[PDB]
Formats: C-alpha cells, sequence, structure tokens
C-alpha cells in the first residue's frame, strides 16, 4: 500500500504505509526517507492539519492519497 507526500518543492515521494499505521509512523518514514526530524514536520491532507496519535484509516487516507509536507521555521 503506497500513499504520496508533496514538499513545498513540487518533490514528490512514496511511502508505503498501512491503513492503521498511525501520523506519528509516517513521520518516521519521511524521517528515514529525508532526515528531517518528526517534530519538524507539518502533515496536510485535505487542507487539515494531521494529529501524531490519529491513524491513516481516521483520515480516510486510501491508496495513492497525497499528503502535503509543511516544515516548521528551523528555531521557529
Ligand atoms: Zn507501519
Ligand atoms: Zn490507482
Amino acid at each position: 500500500m503506497q500513499i504520496f507526500v508533496k514538499t513545498l518543492t513540487g518533490k514528490t515521494i512514496t511511502l508505503e504505509v498501512e491503513p492503521s499505521d498511525t501520523i506519528e509512523n509516517v513521520k518516521a518514514k519521511i524521517q528515514d526517507k529525508e532526515g528531517i526530524p518528526p517534530d519538524q514536520q507539518r502533515l496536510i491532507f485535505a487542507g487539515k492539519q494531521l494529529e501524531d496519535g490519529r491513524t491513516l484509516s481516521d483520515y480516510n487516507i486510501q491508496k495513492e492519497s497525497t499528503l502535503h509536507l509543511v516544515l516548521r521555521l528551523r528555531g521557529g
């Protein structure tokens, strides 16, 4: 099962996920691929910012769904 994650630069990465993966889990897969710490990541789906403890299934995120990755300003 695959989802796409688009960054502000237009670049897209593909993650292998499961319906019961938490948002925490997705951030960890993004850290593995891109080396960005989870606390710097905000994930958005359907215009809504996803919360760490909820699952992809909670949010009706399906195969081939696209999430948007917004980075926190390092140092705020
Ligand atoms: Zn998983
Ligand atoms: Zn398809």
